[PDB]
């Protein structure tokens, strides 16, 4: 895609902190950028749309390469069009804004590069307020193995880059992304909703879901893929799980893992109020060159340090962190194939963390599965009493996009106090 000039692109500021054991925490003047799929796409020479509603203009876009040459991504009115605001340290993502639904933004080091986070033997911490983020919605904060320049160096057809939020990939190998590898994804374009569609290509990479949650349920989940870095896929390679990527991931959802009273409204982690989420990425030898061996989670709320809940499932050791053994046990216990291990498990996840990943923040609803995999019974055809089927208490009828978009359009999530750095350094304790 080309870089449009009709609307200035001004990235909201969202400061973060980098932390070391000896030096403490220091601010970084980071910013956020709207993902390219949400932007206006129009002829490079004027104002005519290349994409309107859920279809491309086949005059401007008869093929992927021609489209990318003819068409430009443009600047965004963050608040007015997309419901995205920042105080400078706290990011608010509103659910519906006019006909716009959801958003995803990435953390930038500066105006043309994503912040590249290298979290092996490090920790990531943030605060979240989900008080207004109900059943069926997901406020997600996650890492993807995107390129810092959004693909510009690799793909001559992409002249827009990180400044316009290009180069997305994730473990689901999504085919709804409009620009991949510097080409419009117009092949066999298929409408999937009023403003969305899919093309013949998907875009795949390893993904670490630090936080997928609403006020009913939360999960953290590594998803390794066999490839390294953002990869365009077609055919069977795009297929979730059996293709390049572990689409299911090895998830830790406290409720799915058998503690139904740990996290939710008025629970131990009280989702009716803001709280802090710490995630630590430990290696076997406590070095940044070691193999990722454990992902730990600590919460802080009202100054109380809250350890993660323990798993309580027959055949699963009662642990409270993600390890390769936990993954094998829960997969067997839940009847799920260990695609996670098939793609190389935590070691493979760690190599992606080691090479650096980009931080995404998003609010969304789910047209495929109504978010039931997060907060209800999934699959919808299994007995909810079987180990693993039940992930939350939301009704099995909840989360249909047409419903939540009309019923709770002013839902929002607030992500703040973003910090990363040495293990144990982004937060402190005292007696
Ligand atoms: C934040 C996103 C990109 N991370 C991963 C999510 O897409 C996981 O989604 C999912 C995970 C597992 C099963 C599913 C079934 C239907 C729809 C989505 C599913
Ligand atoms: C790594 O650190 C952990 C604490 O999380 C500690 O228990 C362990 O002894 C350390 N291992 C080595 C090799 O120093």
């Amino acid at each position: 895609q080309q870089a449009g000039t009709n609307t200035a692109e001004n990235h909201p500021q969202l400061q973060s902190q980098q932390c070391t054991t000896s030096g403490g925490c220091k601010p970084l003047s980071t910013k956020v950028v709207l993902d390219s799929n949400w932007r206006w796409v129009h002829s490079t020479s004027g104002y005519t749309n290349c994409y309107t509603g859920n279809e491309w203009d086949t005059s401007l876009c008869p093929d992927g390469k021609t489209c990318a040459a003819n068409c430009a991504l443009d600047g965004a009115d963050y608040s007015g069009t997309y419901g995205i605001t920042s105080t400078g340290t706290a990011l608010t993502l509103k659910f519906v804004t006019g006909s716009n639904v959801g958003s995803r933004v990435y953390l930038m080091a500066d105006d043309t590069h994503y912040q590249l986070l290298k979290l092996l033997n490090q920790e990531f911490t943030f605060d979240v307020d989900m008080s207004n983020l109900p059943c069926g919605l997901n406020g997600a904060l996650y890492l993807s193995a995107m390129d810092a320049d959004g693909g510009m160096s690799k793909y001559p057809g992409n002249k827009a880059g990180a400044k316009y939020g290009t180069g997305y990939c994730d473990s689901q190998c999504p085919k709804d992304i409009k620009f991949i590898n510097g080409e419009a994804n117009v092949g066999n374009w298929t409408e999937t909703g009023s403003n969305t569609g899919t093309g013949s290509y998907g875009t795949c990479c390893s993904e670490m879901d630090i936080w997928e949650a609403n006020n009913d349920a939360a999960a953290f989940t590594p998803h390794p893929c066999t490839t390294t870095g953002q990869t365009r896929c077609s055919g069977d390679d795009c297929a979730r799980n059996t293709g390049l990527c572990d689409g299911d991931g090895c998830d830790f959802n406290s409720f799915r893992m058998g503690d139904k009273t740990f996290l939710g409204k008025g629970m131990t982690v009280d989702t009716s109020k803001p709280f802090t989420v710490v995630t630590q990425f430990l290696t076997n030898d406590n070095t940044s060159t070691g193999t990722l061996s454990e992902i730990r989670r600590i919460y802080i709320q009202n100054g109380k340090v809250i350890q993660n809940s323990v798993a309580n499932i027959p055949g699963v050791d009662p642990v409270n962190s993600i390890t390769d053994n936990f993954c094998a046990q829960q997969k067997t216990a839940f009847g799920d194939t260990n695609w996670f291990a098939q793609k190389g498990g935590l070691k493979q996840m760690g190599e992606a963390l080691g090479n650096g990943m980009v931080l995404a923040l998003s609010i969304w609803d789910d047209h495929a599965a109504n978010m039931l995999w997060l907060d209800s019974d999934y699959p919808t055809d299994k007995d909810p009493s079987a180990p693993g089927v039940a992930r939350g208490t939301c009704a099995t009828t909840s989360g249909v996009p047409s419903d939540v978009e009309s019923q709770v359009p002013n839902s929002q999530v607030v992500f703040s106090n973003i910090k990363f750095g040495d293990i144990g350094s982004t937060f402190s304790g005292t007696s």
